[PDB]
């Protein structure tokens, strides 16, 4: 087979995990996607002259979750820039990933979503300071304008390649 990448999208309720995933896959913005629907999605992509399948768990609400945490190769830590609590929660999501990998050394990208909204309560400097503390990239996205969406997923792929031979 071609190269596959197993990605897991995590973060608090309502930050835009499903909307970011739908935008990557369907190039459209969903206003209301059932918050309860946990599913995996696939997408063939070319990234730096390599054809690959992305296998993406969009977390919601489990032997599948268990298996994706055990075998997932990289994580998007998603918060919304107009949701301070969601940003504060990132710590707890990173800690759950570290438990499961028994490791500090896990490919991750910090994603600040809803960049299109004016009610921004998490500044870029807070986000950049947290990503720096974690040793990981920070990418601002809007699932609505699609800004940063490819960037976030491609950067995670590249972080996986930096960590391991594919
Ligand atoms: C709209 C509802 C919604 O999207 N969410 C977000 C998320 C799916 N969620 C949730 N809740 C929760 O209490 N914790 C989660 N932990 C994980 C995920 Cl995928 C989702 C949630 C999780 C990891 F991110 C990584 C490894 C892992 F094992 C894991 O699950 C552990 C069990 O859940 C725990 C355990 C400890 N803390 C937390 C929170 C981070 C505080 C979770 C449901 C809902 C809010
Ligand atoms: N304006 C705006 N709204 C968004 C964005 N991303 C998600 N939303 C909205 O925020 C709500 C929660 O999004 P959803 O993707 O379901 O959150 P999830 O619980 O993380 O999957 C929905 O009503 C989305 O339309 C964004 O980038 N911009
Ligand atoms: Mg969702």
């Amino acid at each position: 087979g071609m190269t596959e990448y197993k990605l897991v999208v995590v973060g608090a309720c309502g930050v835009g995990k499903s909307a970011l995933t739908i935008q990557l896959i369907q190039n459209h913005f969903v206003d209301e996607y059932d918050p309860t629907i946990e599913d995996s999605y696939r997408k063939q992509v070319v990234i730096d002259g390599e054809t690959s399948l992305l296998d993406i768990l969009d977390t919601a609400g489990s032997a599948m979750r268990d298996q994706y945490m055990r075998t997932g190769e990289g994580f998007l830590l998603v918060f919304a820039i107009n949701n301070t609590k969601s940003f504060e929660d990132i710590h707890h999501y990173r800690e759950q990933i570290k438990r499961v990998k028994d490791s500090e050394d896990v490919p991750m990208v910090l994603v600040g979503n809803k960049s299109d909204l004016p009610s921004r309560t998490v500044d870029t400097k807070q986000a950049q300071d947290l990503a720096r503390s974690y040793g990981i990239p920070f990418i601002e996205t809007s699932a609505k304008t699609r800004q940063g969406v490819d960037d976030a997923f491609y950067t995670l792929v590249r972080e996986i390649r930096k960590h391991k031979e594919k």
